[PDB]
């Protein structure tokens, strides 16, 4: 049962409901063998920061995802809204992303399209990861009708370096982004195309040597850079502590090995240290 339109999406119109009887209130989202394995493992997977695939219902010419629905994102809260204003807040949504992102590598899943909009908050506070894309977006393709800008300031740089083959360290990066966004604000990497966003890259955090990333040349797309010194990360973030500087270094890394995973960066002193992660319903929320 319609109640609402909520937006558009990349790959989807998105509808307010509280479905056919069903009476919790949900988010549909409305749209071939492997887009049905990806339906049928959201829908298999739980976990306390991820979202709730609850259906999916079509034919052919029609894909409808039913997700329960949540408030807001952590785009929102990020954006323009100084109403809002994020301290140690931050390590809340952090502590969840990523055990939230622990659990998906855990199983097996890279959520391959993390961005602020896509960590999700309920009622409560509560982070959830979106539909690991593909999950609709690019599984089954037929683009939206929408405006807003389009994102590709999460990427790492293995896939804008065009890296046929990635793992955990595409999701720790975009992680390593928003931690970024929410100290910073605004978008950390705002590059026009993938090519700007290598630049952004390289003269923020330095361009890695061969000594940093390693194999880094042989990857598909390399071209070569002005030789950056980047910005020591305290220049980039004054706000940061030492603790927290150390998790977005391990983040950043550029050899995707080297780069944290996401439980590593859970045993990580900032999770422990002092100013704890607010309760989350203390977290805050935008009008
Ligand atoms: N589970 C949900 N609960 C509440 N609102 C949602 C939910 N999912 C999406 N939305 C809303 O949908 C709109 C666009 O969200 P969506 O996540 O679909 O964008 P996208 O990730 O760029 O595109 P898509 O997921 O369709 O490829 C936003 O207004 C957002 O508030």
């Amino acid at each position: 049962e319609k109640l609402d339109f909520l937006g558009e999406g990349q790959f989807a119109t998105v509808y307010k409901a509280r479905d056919k009887n069903t009476n919790q209130i949900v988010a549909i989202k409305k749209i071939n063998r492997t887009a049905l394995r990806e339906i049928k493992l959201l829908q298999e997977l739980s976990h306390p920061n991820i979202i709730g695939l609850l259906d999916a219902f079509g034919h052919k010419s029609n894909i409808s995802l039913v997700f329960d629905f949540m408030e807001t994102d952590l785009e929102v809260i990020i954006k323009d809204n100084s109403l809002v204003l994020t301290p140690s807040h931050i390590k809340a949504y952090m502590l969840m992303t990523l055990q939230g992102l622990e659990y998906l590598h855990q199983h097996w899943i890279l959520h391959r399209d993390l961005k602020p909009n896509n960590l999700l908050l309920d009622e409560n506070g509560v982070l959830k990861l979106a539909d690991f894309g593909l999950a609709k977006s690019f599984g089954s393709p037929n683009r939206a009708y929408t405006h807003q800008v389009v994102t590709r300031w999460y990427r790492a740089p293995e896939l804008l370096f065009g890296a046929r083959m990635y793992g955990v360290g595409v999701d720790m990066w975009a992680v390593g982004c928003i931690l970024a966004e929410l100290l910073l604000r605004v978008p950390f990497l705002p590059g026009d195309s993938d090519l700007d966003q290598l630049t952004r890259i390289f003269e923020t955090l330095g361009t890695p040597t061969e000594e940093q990333w390693p194999d880094m040349c042989s990857l598909p797309d390399y071209v070569t850079f002005k030789s950056f010194p980047g910005i020591p990360l305290h220049h980039i973030f004054s706000a940061a502590g030492d603790d927290l500087l150390d998790l977005i270094q391990g983040l950043f890394l550029f050899n995707p090995c080297a780069r944290i995973t996401a439980t590593q960066a859970l045993k990580m002193k900032y999770f422990s240290n002092r100013p704890g992660p607010t309760p989350g319903c203390q977290l805050p929320r935008p009008n």
